[PDB]
């Protein structure tokens, strides 16, 4: 899984930490919220 500042996927590949993806369509990056 992905960190802070990393790519992530809302399929199949969500970040681990309380981080967010955006945008997420298809893929995006994590940020702190």
């Amino acid at each position: 899984c992905p960190g802070e500042g990393e790519e992530c996927d809302v399929e199949f590949n969500p970040c681990c930490p309380p981080l967010t993806c955006i945008p997420g369509d298809p893929y995006g990056i994590c940020y702190i919220i």
